[PDB]
């Protein structure tokens, strides 16, 4: 059950995270990962829905894995842009706010991060560009077009 979470600590340590509230209960806890291609509106839309879900459900730990189909730009670039605005993620009220968060910010590519992402996909039998979620170890998707 756990294996997806054990084999990918390096990746999962670097992605944007909204932790479960401290004041939330153990029974309200859930672990939701959204894996989506943030180069495209459909992937962005899925993350936006997940942000809205977390805003209203504060026992949820949400983390976000940018999973582009095209890797000409390092997958770590949008990841770092979003990571740099982690404290703002629950202040978003508008889809445009997420778009804006992804649009600018100069970051060196993280070569090790990119390799950890490729490894995560391979070992999870998913493809670059696929949009999916992991809920308490259950992988659901891909969610097609
Ligand atoms: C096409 C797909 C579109 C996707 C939309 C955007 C993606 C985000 C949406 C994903 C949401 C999926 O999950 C929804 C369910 O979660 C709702 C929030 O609730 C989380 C809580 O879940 C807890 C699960 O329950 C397990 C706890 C069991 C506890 C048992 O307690 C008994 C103890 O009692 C005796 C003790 O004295």
């Amino acid at each position: 059950v756990n294996k997806i979470y054990i084999e990918n600590h390096d990746l999962m340590s670097k992605v944007p995270v909204i932790e479960a509230s401290k004041e939330s209960t153990r029974d309200d806890w859930a672990a939701l990962t959204v894996v989506a291609d943030l180069d495209d509106i459909e992937g962005q839309e899925l993350v936006y829905y997940a942000l809205r879900f977390r805003k209203s459900n504060d026992g949820v730990r949400l983390d976000i894995v940018h999973n582009p189909k095209d890797t000409s730009r390092s997958p770590s670039v949008l990841a770092q842009r979003l990571k740099s605005r982690e404290d703002k993620l629950l202040d978003f009220t508008r889809f445009l706010d997420l778009e804006t968060a992804l649009e600018t910010g100069e970051f060196e590519p993280d070569v090790a991060y990119d390799a950890s992402l490729a490894n995560f996909l391979a070992s999870s039998n998913m493809k670059a560009g696929d949009n999916f979620v992991i809920l308490n170890g259950r992988v659901l998707g891909p969610i097609t077009s």
